[PDB]
RNA sequence: CGCUCCUCAGUACGAUAGGAACCGGAGCG
């Protein structure tokens, strides 16, 4: 499957933002997913971790917030995230660094720490379960939406 | 006392998608 993110990128010469298709390899993604640690934060670059979808860590929907639907009961659930998001009963979404190249994000540096980019493969805790492909509208910041395959 | 960098630490905390401080190290005023 092939995924395709809309991201608005800044061309410099027009000073304007523009629209940049990217596509991503799920089977890449899902490789990413595997090759990142099943932690939440506690890396050098802070990926993964826990990608809230709206909820808090007991299953409990912040007002105002509708949830991605992400067509796959497991990833629909709402979380059962633990302080340290470790817990021995936990199950929640966790996102992670991916790019159309499909390499895998350097997770573990901080100074400089690698640039995340504006897309995340997300996949459950702890059995890692691909969801999907979200990605911020503008640029590597704002809320994640999910992308189309 | 103030400011820059390291470290503390992607820790504490947070859930608008981020993120400290004390102690300690190196400087300038
Ligand atoms: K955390
Ligand atoms: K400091
Ligand atoms: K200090």
């Amino acid at each position: 499957a092939t995924w395709t993110c809309i991201n608005q990128q800044l061309n410099p010469k027009t000073n304007k933002w523009e629209d940049k298709r990217l596509l991503y390899s799920q089977a890449k993604a899902e490789s990413n997913s595997h090759h990142a640690p099943l932690s939440d934060g506690k890396t050098g670059s802070s990926y993964p971790h826990w990608f809230t979808n709206g909820y808090d860590g007991n299953g409990k929907l912040i007002k105002g917030r509708t949830p991605i639907k992400f067509g796959k009961a497991d990833c629909d659930r709402p979380p059962k995230h633990s302080q340290n998001g470790m817990g021995k009963d936990d199950h929640y979404l966790l996102e992670f660094p991916t790019f159309p190249d499909g390499h895998d994000y350097k997770f573990d540096s901080k100074k400089p720490k690698e640039d995340p980019g504006p897309a995340r493969v997300i996949y459950t805790y702890p059995n890692k379960v691909f969801c999907g492909i979200v990605a911020h509208q503008r640029g590597n910041q704002g809320d994640l939406r999910l992308c189309s395959h």
